[PDB]
């Protein structure tokens, strides 16, 4: 898995990521934690969101 | 298994109103009744079954 | 896994509760439940159709069952 | 197994269905053959459609 | 199996030009050149990958 | 299967690439990594991308 490793580096470092959708709809917040199939995003407010309703995860800033 | 379930757990224990979007952009809202690993049964004026293949976010009303 | 689905729609299969399954692009179904596998729902109205469980959004119930 | 009877006396007895696509499209045809991931819709044309991509199959006239 | 793997193999060895529909609308051309369980490798000016995921409909230029 | 010779052979040569997602949006770059599930696509920052919300992924010089 490369998922893992992507995900909780940018976690550990609380990097501000932009979580595009299937449907268009662009999502930003830090990554607060995540598992095999859903993501919790905590923003404004804290959402869960199903990985397979991502498309791509893309940090804002070069890591 | 280990963000997902206590998640919606905590949110079917402590009854607390969700917004649910699905990935066709539509707000479906209420209270969660149950949930296995592939449906979420969603009560307000009825219960109703979403499958979370059609979920892309929940969204708790309170943390 | 199975444990919610199968007891869900048998209730509203042997009460006879009209449904709207609503899909996943927001077109809705309506119609009985007159059975259903592991994939799919066959739901009666003027012709027996059969509906993929993966095309389905919400399996809405008319009355408080 | 029910979608095997269901499409298979469909085929038996060349029934006109109106197969439907998640993005809306309608496809009409006979079934000239199945298996566990595709139906092959013969027309003017013949054509293999995934069953991922179909939301219901409906037949023309009650068999 | 025994409906799939077939049709995409008759294509694959007669080199017969095909549309490929995608779930969003796209009508993709040209000639198989492989496939697993998961993607086909069409042909033209170069080969791209095509995951079966996103493909509703596979239309031969001949039967 | 065909997938890794694939990515692998546009990732040692590092050919850019256009994946195409389902909801028709192009991303573009380079092949970092993959997995089962994700694909490393580095452009501006390193993205990763879901596999099942990818169509094609199509390369933009002939191998």
């Amino acid at each position: 898995s490369l998922q893992d490793p992507f995900l909780n580096a940018l976690r550990r470092e609380r990097v501000p990521v932009s979580i595009w959708l299937v449907n268009g709809i662009k999502l930003q917040g830090q990554i607060e934690s995540f598992d095999q199939f859903v993501i919790l995003l905590k923003n404004t407010v804290s959402q869960m969101v199903y990985k397979h309703a991502i498309s791509t995860v893309v940090p804002s800033r070069p890591v």
